[PDB]
């Protein structure tokens, strides 16, 4: 179980965003 690289992160790190991705107001 190796560290990973930021190409992967990456991957996680917008799934993040989607959540709110949503800016209506």
């Amino acid at each position: 179980q190796e560290e990973v690289s930021v190409i992967d992160a990456l991957l996680a790190d917008i799934r993040k965003g989607f959540q709110l991705r949503k800016t209506a107001r």
